[PDB]
């Protein structure tokens, strides 16, 4: 298994021991950080090196010829990493790292490049912009997921919006921007440094050298690739031509002047099918090495080839794909943790760059991240399924069944202004509703059903437990220990509903005031967690289960209330 997949891969069922002597050709010549991966793994031949080392030239024609590409061999006789770039040799030992496996290797031959140029994140959402420790570990996570890029644009860093995006960063704030440079270097990412200036821009001459004044600070810390963002303003900063001007001045004076600039990246006010001659405007006007960002057909959309296509005609080239899923800042009171899926696989060559705009829970957004490095890098082999169990086996392997079980009954937005859905608890769905109809229509519920509900409450129910005492990754545990909670009172009220629909008086009035305790804790819950001004709340297992057990409570409530004609309140 090999996230992501590699374009070429033949495998011999023949397996090599990690050598105990070896000879290392090729370690003061490779990439340092490559070489690095390479010694804290570890006679037998290794050869390590870039295309045009004398390490690999018995391989050269081996090495595919594309940027970030590699050959990677294991034998019994010897061991190849050979990038065709420095890149190229850093992917070849995060492959290399996943083979690995109890001091052993398969015997292998692969050959692997990406689909598209530019692969990762945006951290470019409404809300709480990531910790420090949250971006450090983000960077870790991209470069061994082979995404080579995290765009950094929080809305709310003044520094990067208005009105201080003209200020340099404090000092304090321009060491840790530093260290994230340093850090994304390290694990082969570029870091691309976005600002958001058209609030209030001027268009004259002292906000234009305000901006390459602050361009060329965040150069001397490190920087090396820019974005200008555009998304979401009003305005005279809206005009097209002005910003075409503006990127075009930028790539003349700057990113055409040092000797080192990579991505030049923009993002229109008009970023979407549904909001539009501004995007031939930019089209005809902006210099054709500048990219251009697009979410879709809507704010929150799929990429399709139709999508795709319209796009890339106004824009007069492959455009630079901003993802908005599994970002949640317009549903904030839901964790979004299902498959990636909806994008189409064959439009490889139809996109510039593809990346992700998360949620503002860094961790918890590694689910889609995971998934999106594996879309990105070999889209004709995307596997829904199978990678966002391998993105979950990865990020918590010592509680993996229960964060699926968790992650699975977090995946659906609820209704949104956006209109945008995921699936949910399709497991269960069938049974789920077949339940439902039998008291709709007044007849007997198939007893399986039942016990269906029961082992699922009971699986959510071990699977808060266990979650919340998990310390393998307790940053993750934190960002989801609200919703834990909930989801744990989801479960119970689902035990205690279903006992209430196994007929005793009594026992019916003690399972029902249980009842209504449980939903009075997670009213507490809805009103004191995560409170934030837009959708306040912890909200879970919202499309199927939620539904099905104040549905289930109103009917037995009011089946009993007409059957001891009492008079119990049926709400929830
Ligand atoms: C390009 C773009 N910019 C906006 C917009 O899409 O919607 C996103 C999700 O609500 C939001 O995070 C983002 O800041
Ligand atoms: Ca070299």
């Amino acid at each position: 298994s090999l996230q992501p997949p590699p374009q070429q891969l033949i495998v011999q069922n023949k397996t090599i021991d990690l050598p105990a002597v070896y000879q290392l050709n090729g370690g003061e010549e490779a990439n340092p950080h490559a070489v690095k991966v390479l010694k804290e793994l570890l006679g037998m031949l290794i050869s390590i090196g870039e295309k045009g080392d004398k390490s690999v030239r018995k391989y050269s024609r081996q090495i595919p010829d594309h940027k970030e590409g590699y050959y990677l061999s294991v034998n019994e006789k010897e061991i190849v990493l050979a990038g065709n770039d420095e890149r190229g040799t850093y992917y070849a030992l995060q492959t290399f790292a996943q083979l690995l496996k109890d001091g052993k290797l398969p015997e292998v031959e692969i050959k692997d490049y990406p689909s598209v140029r530019y692969r990762g994140v945006v951290e470019g959402f409404y809300g709480t912009p990531w910790s420090h420790q949250a971006r450090l570990s983000q960077l870790k996570f991209y470069g061994k997921n082979k995404m080579n890029t995290y765009i950094y644009g929080p809305k709310d860093d003044p520094y990067h919006s208005a009105p201080n995006w003209r200020l340099p960063y404090p000092d304090k704030e321009a060491a840790q921007l530093q260290e994230l440079v340093a850090v994304a270097n390290e694990n082969e990412v570029d870091f691309v440094w976005a600002i958001h200036p058209g609030q209030d821009i001027k268009w004259n001459k002292e906000d234009r050298d305000l901006l390459l004044a602050k361009f060329e600070k965040m150069y001397q810390l490190g920087v090396r690739s820019f974005a200008v963002f555009f998304n979401d303003i009003s305005g005279e900063g809206t005009n097209p031509q002005k910003q075409a001007e503006l990127l075009n001045y930028i790539d003349e004076k700057f990113a055409q002047v040092k000797p080192d600039i990579n991505q030049l990246v923009m993002c229109p006010t008009e970023y979407n099918k549904s909001w539009s001659n501004y995007l031939t405007t930019l089209g005809d006007k902006l210099n054709p090495s500048i990219q251009i960002m697009w979410t879709g057909d809507r704010v929150i959309s799929d990429i399709t080839r139709d999508g795709i296509s319209w796009i890339n005609e106004r824009i007069k080239r492959p455009a630079y794909i901003w993802w908005n899923f599994p970002v949640s800042d317009y549903v904030r009171d839901h964790l979004l943790l299902g498959p990636v899926y909806g994008n189409d696989t064959t439009i490889a060559k139809e996109m510039s760059g593809f990346v992700t705009n998360p949620m503002e829970h860094a961790e918890s957004s590694k689910i889609a991240i995971y998934s999106v490095a594996s879309y990105a890098w070999n889209p004709a082999k995307y596997d829904t399924w199978q990678t966002w169990k391998d993105a979950i086996r990865t990020i918590l392997p010592s509680a993996a069944e229960e964060l699926e079980c968790f992650a699975m009954h977090n995946s659906d937005l609820g209704p949104n202004g956006h209109g945008y859905r995921r699936e949910e608890s399709m497991d269960i769905q069938p049974a789920a509703e077949r339940f439902l109809k039998a008291f709709k229509e007044g007849k007997n519920y198939d007893k399986a059903d039942f016990e269906t509900l029961q082992y699922t409450f009971e699986r959510m129910k071990e699977s808060a437990d266990i979650l919340l005492m998990n310390t393998e990754n307790k940053p993750l545990i934190v960002e989801i220990t609200p919703w834990v909670h909930q989801f744990k009172l989801t479960a119970e009220m689902g035990e205690e509903v279903l006992k209430m629909v196994e007929g005793n008086e009594s026992y019916f009035l003690r399972k029902y005031n249980h009842v209504k305790a449980l939903q009075q804790q997670m009213f507490y819950i809805d009103q004191t967690s995560n409170q934030n001004p837009y959708q306040p709340g912890v909200k879970t297992a919202t499309r199927v289960i939620k539904p099905l057990i104040d549905r289930t409570f109103a009917t037995v409530v009011k089946f009993f209330n007409q059957k001891f004609n009492a008079h119990l309140d049926a709400t929830t």
